[PDB]
């Protein structure tokens, strides 16, 4: 009970505990949501990591890039969440860009092959899925996507950035759509969170400077954030996510909300 | 009860039943807020209007250019709440440009002496109040102030346009003053609402072409709005407005959230 | 002899006399540069076209989506302009979706393989052109390619405006490459510019409905833009690309310059 | 002779040789303009100052919050000029803040009045001067001001900051004034220059404090620019400037041209 008492909310992206869509999931069960969730590759593996959620919600199997699971994904919700009922949000929490698109690797030597794929399913996947859920979706639904602001450049994230710049725009497109169903569209850019891939840039895995890099951009996050910014916690993400699916800001589509201690908002 | 129960909460900017505060009032009311108002001129007037709001609230004189009214205004408040209690939500409600400022006046003419005072009253004034009330402000409170989308110059807006864009900047460095406090600070940049001023100058009461200008730039909000916008409904303002007031916003500061039907993210 | 004077520049982009690209090419040879061009599919016909600019220019063909074309740009152009000599500006000036991106097609039904295909031709090369390009590129050079301000979305250029925002996001990373080898890079987001497809568009090719929405998006550019926008003279865009490619904004990268009557700067 | 030959252009701002607005004049007549100054208060000190620019220039009495002076302006323009000339350029290079406004004295300590005053002077101006000059101003004539970029908050610069975000504001009307007359009017956004002022604030005049966060600020700006920012060389910024002056920028008006290396497109 709570927040989101009564909505039923599809939640993408769960990959482990530490993914931002887990706690996302956690935060939406807390706040009375009912949950069908997607995962992509490793099922068994997310079934075993969504056991420790609130509570029990269906995992279904969505590879973003597969055009048959996205055909038949409202059919599969459906059955999950039975017949006569339908979404009031769904929440995208997916992302992949191919290392030779980020980090040491140069920016111009990014095969298009390995941006495209990235820009697939980082992007391309948000209208995806908005296209296989909004036949499905109540009006006052939500769709809400999440974001890291590309609005400027920056060290490693590289054709990552690239990709976020193309969902910002897809997600503007999204709204327009989605506007016919009664259902806003709208993206979380979150502050950067610490997540099992964060880290592993963080320690290198993207090469060194990338990783020096990337550590320098979350120390100046928090310094620059005027409420500071703690990349060890996905709560106020989550929160944040759990407030565009709820009723409390029925007003705003195509837009984002900025997650990020107000890091965007300050130079220094 | 619901999504501001307990939170205490000043809400300035009330003068008639149609003010986007009453509305924020009434909401915040109906979510649980248990309320201070504050009111600038017409006190008995702002009386007689707030009656009719669900809940009670003590009513505290403000006029944002008295320097007394807002040295004394956190004693003030202090006695309405009671001693060893804090404000956890202030809501900036207030606006005014003197009418040389806006409509048919030629931009060029409004002289410097009333754009001064509107600046004063609509940008300055939140930064006078975020000074009056951050000291009897708790931990993970939140000031909202209501800003109009002044990134594209348009007709008629004129100065009082110049004044929001004024206000976005105060609130980025109220944000890094609130942040001290574990205050978070926020505009919603709303829509077109059907305010009495709104309508008089619809109706020409700053001149026809003016009014024919804000006629059309009301029809092309609700048309490029993927949901549409409704000018005489303020709710899903007062909505947003809560949302930011709550707890479900915590990593958003120094920001503007878009209460606008997402027209601001559509050209066309 | 003027603006571009002793400059050495690549004008990509060129397909008939009604190209953005040929103006541009018209106007930097008008203002003294030492062009070469490239052509990507009908050479003989590009040939032909580029007749009729003020001077010859050897003419080389660039499929920016063919790798080899690319692995042998920088030779060929060093063939074209003399061994010793290195390139002062480069313009890009390309762009293309598949149809299925764009018009009446709904946004959703716009295939990925279609999408990939526009976003490759239309952002992703302008970071190949870079690559090929940056190590035959001298000191104070200038790359600049061709935007259309995606920062909001609009009827019938659904996926091209994804693809332009994607482009503003390689620019800004194109832009940290390129200053290691003291070059610029920039965009010009023009108006609209009655080009033969355009032209075709608002004469119903891409459907009615694209067609009429489009003709409303041009005759409110005009409306908007406090010069006007004549979208039939592409000449105002081809100066402001001629202004980046000289030494006149010196400090200005990883930029847009709007070349569109001041449009995006008013609302209404 | 050059870019601005035989541009008749009104430059503003000059205090000291190290003023933004003396570059502006010096490389304005290397290109070939017609200068008349306006200089504020201490006319003696600047009549010796603009001795050293290439070409004598007359200097004319200008305090901008002076109605008589503004009101007096064309006609002793025009008395400079001479009878049946026009200006086809103006340059605000005018900016000022109490101190109380700035630095170290808190965001909230800075009463109204000073606040006001700056923006008096810093944003209001702006207008004030194209009021006082359109009227004498050719068609395809440019104004131009200097901005530092106020979209995000920093340390210091506080209400200064403000009062940029204001002047940002008002060129966007201003573009709608002057385009009636065939002038465009835009902003140069510029990095941090090592102005007299800016070395007394890194030196500690507005508090240590102060002074340790805009010498940060100007290492940052660097670092971020992907061509870097010498903010001992204010030549690139009166390049830019004289760029919006010129023919070359013909369509860009109510607009912002960012002449700071580059830095506000890149966050780390
Ligand atoms: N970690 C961070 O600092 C930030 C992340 N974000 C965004 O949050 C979102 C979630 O990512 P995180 O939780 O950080 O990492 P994560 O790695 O836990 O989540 C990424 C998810 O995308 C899924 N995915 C990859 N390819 C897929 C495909 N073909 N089909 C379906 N799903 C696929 C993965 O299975 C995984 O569940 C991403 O969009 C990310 O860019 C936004 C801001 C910051
Ligand atoms: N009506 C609209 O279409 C939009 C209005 N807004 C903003 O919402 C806010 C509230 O305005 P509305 O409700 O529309 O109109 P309103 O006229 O009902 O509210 C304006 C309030 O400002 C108060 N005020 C004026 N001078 C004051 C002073 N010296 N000290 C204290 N209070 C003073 C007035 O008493 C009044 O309560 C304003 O900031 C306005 O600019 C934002 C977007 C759209
Ligand atoms: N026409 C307009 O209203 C606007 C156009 N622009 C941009 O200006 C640029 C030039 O386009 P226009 O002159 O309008 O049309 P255009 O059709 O004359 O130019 C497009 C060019 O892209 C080239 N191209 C397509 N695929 C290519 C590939 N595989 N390799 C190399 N070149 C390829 C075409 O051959 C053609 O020369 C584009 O980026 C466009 O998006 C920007 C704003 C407005
Ligand atoms: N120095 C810097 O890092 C940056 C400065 N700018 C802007 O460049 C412009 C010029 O300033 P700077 O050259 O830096 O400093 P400056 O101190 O050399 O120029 C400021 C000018 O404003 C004039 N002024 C002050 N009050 C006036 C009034 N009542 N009437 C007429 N003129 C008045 C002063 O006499 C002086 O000539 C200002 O708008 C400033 O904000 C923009 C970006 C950066």
């Amino acid at each position: 009970t709570g927040l989101l008492d009564g909505k039923r909310i599809l939640v993408s992206g769960i990959i482990t505990d530490s993914s931002v869509a887990f706690h996302i999931a956690r935060v939406a069960q807390e706040q009375g949501a009912q949950l069908v969730l997607t995962g992509f590759d490793r099922l068994r593996l997310i079934q075993r990591i969504t056991d420790r959620l609130p509570a029990k919600a269906p995992l279904l199997e969505l590879d973003v890039q597969n055009e048959e699971h996205l055909a038949s994904l409202a059919g599969r919700v459906t059955e999950a969440i039975g017949a006569g009922n339908k979404l009031d949000g769904v929440v995208h929490s997916i992302g992949f860009m191919p290392q030779t698109g980020m980090g040491i690797n140069p920016f111009f030597d990014a095969p298009y092959a390995d941006v495209s794929k990235g820009i697939h399913i980082s992007a391309y996947s948000y209208a995806s899925m908005a296209k296989a859920l909004l036949p499905i979706m109540n009006p006052g639904g939500s769709i809400v996507g999440m974001d890291f602001d590309p609005s400027r450049a920056m060290p490693a994230y590289n054709w990552m950035t690239v990709a976020k710049s193309a969902l910002e725009s897809v997600n503007r497109f999204v709204a327009r759509e989605a506007g016919k169903y009664g259902v806003r569209s709208n993206l979380v850019a979150a502050g950067p969170i610490r997540t099992l891939a964060m880290s592993a840039i963080v320690g290198g895995a993207l090469g060194e400077e990338a990783g020096a890099q990337i550590q320098l951009l979350e120390e100046g996050w928090d310094q620059r954030a005027p409420i500071g910014w703690n990349m060890k916690d996905a709560t106020p993400v989550a929160k944040t996510v759990c407030a565009l699916l709820s009723d409390w800001l029925p007003a705003t589509t195509g837009d984002i909300i900025y997650a990020d201690g107000g890091a965007h908002t300050q130079l220094l």
